[PDB]
């Protein structure tokens, strides 16, 4: 797996963001994890999360997976990383996400978020309190 560059376009939630990839306008889903909607507990405060990375990060980066790019919808599906820092982990360990959609083939990093989420769960963080 490997990192390619893009740029915020615009921040949109806890778990889609808005970016440039090969020039071209795109949003993506996060692999890996889900936020609440922002109509529904701790919503707000993922998305803020998020749009306080990326919106913060000089560097934003994109990392496909091994299986499918894009989903049902047309979103990307990555892992988002602000200056070397992957959101999709982060948001996970301060228990704003849970790891969730966890499909074959699209889950090199899946025990890496386990371990944040367990460790999110023990500190009882956010959406574990
Ligand atoms: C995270 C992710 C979601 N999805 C699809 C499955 C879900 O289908 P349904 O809409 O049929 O529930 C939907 C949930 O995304 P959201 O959590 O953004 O709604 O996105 C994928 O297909 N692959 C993925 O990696
Ligand atoms: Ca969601």
């Amino acid at each position: 797996l490997h990192k390619e560059p893009a740029t915020l376009i615009k921040a949109i939630d806890g778990d889609t963001v808005k970016l440039m990839y090969k020039g071209q306008p795109m949003t993506f889903r996060l692999l890996l994890v889900d936020t609440p909607e922002f109509n529904e507990k701790y919503g707000p405060e993922a998305s803020a999360f998020v749009k306080k990375m990326v919106e913060n990060a000089k560097k934003i980066e994109v990392e496909f997976d091994k299986g499918q790019r894009t989903d049902k919808y047309g979103r990307g599906l990555a892992y988002i990383y602000a200056d070397g820092k992957m959101v999709n982990e982060a948001l996970v360990r301060q228990g704003l996400a849970k790891v969730a959609y966890v499909y074959k083939g699209n889950n090199t990093h899946e025990q890496l978020l386990r371990k944040a989420e367990a460790q999110a769960k023990k500190e009882k963080l956010n959406i574990w309190s």
